[PDB]
């Protein structure tokens, strides 16, 4: 299971590394929670500005029905409902950056836990080439075997039909020679 | 798919062996065949035999219920009866050593095809060994590969951790002071 090969331990490394004083001095759980925490605070503050800048709008609107009497009043209310459209552009980039972040350790977590898989996954196939390589001697040699068994059958074969070869017309004379002396008597 | 190792050589040489020198181009069946036309030689033989048996075994009881003094004319018929008992019998051996080399050969097929078979099996796996170890390498590869993207996102989340913990005060005080504004215009 222990990883050998230079690559391997390469791994091994790497992982263990970011495991034992990284993810030991900050674990993924509490990190994530760390920036949900964030995100939730930005929410409110997006929310709180929205309510904001509807209440800029709705008052100006009402005030629009007489604007000649209340022209500074809408000015102030114009410019002030264009400085939050800009607060809000600033507030979206930043609720981009931390949505980006939650994204980022929520992909080391996967990659951190795949890399672990992969290492594992390697290391097995290391014992199945390992396993093969050792089974092709074996086979290679039951091989060598099996030929050396089909030698010694194949002399033993043809040892046993010598005598059977050698007395067979033997045999047939001694036989049909006393044929005729059944013959005549 | 050519024996490279020495001990694929060796089985190489083995088989190629009886090939060359053994057999010889006439396959394993031939040499059955040929075990098999003895045996029926033999079979017919052993027919023949027995077919002369009961020939004798007629004219030592035939030709003898008029036997012109039984005694004597009786030794003659049963010594070749044992004559050709005997024979009989290292007949029945011959017959044996016969189908004891039917067997030898059919285990000389069963080992040859099986060394055959073997050997290609080992090449094959040898090959197999060294393709796991291709992909084993590869894997081990992208095991680090996926430890450096996990160090990545860990960096780049690291580098945004300040920029929102700062500029969130400014941004509450900013909405702070419109909504006073606004208040006041009320007034």
């Amino acid at each position: 299971l222990i990883p050998s090969t230079n690559e391997e331990k390469e791994a091994d490394a790497a992982i263990k590394y970011l495991e034992e004083n990284i993810l030991k001095n900050s674990k993924f759980s509490e990190l994530i929670r760390e920036v949900r925490v964030i995100k939730d605070e930005y929410a409110l503050i997006k929310a709180d500005l929205y309510d904001v800048i509807g209440k800029i709008n709705n008052k100006k609107t009402s005030l629009m029905e007489n604007p000649k009497n209340n022209r500074d009043k809408i000015n102030k209310l114009t410019q002030l409902l264009q400085n939050n459209l800009k607060i809000d552009s600033e507030l979206e980039q930043l609720i981009n950056m931390i949505d980006m972040a939650e994204n980022e350790i929520s992909s080391a977590a996967f990659f951190f836990d795949n890399a672990q898989k992969r290492l594992k996954e390697s290391i097995i196939k290391r014992l199945e080439s390992k396993n093969n390589r050792s089974y092709a001697l074996k086979l290679s040699r039951q091989a060598l075997s099996d030929a050396r068994s089909a030698l010694s059958n194949l002399e033993s074969f043809a040892s046993k039909r010598i005598e059977p070869m050698v007395r067979k017309e033997e045999i047939k004379e001694l036989i049909k020679h006393a044929k005729t002396v059944l013959e005549s008597l």
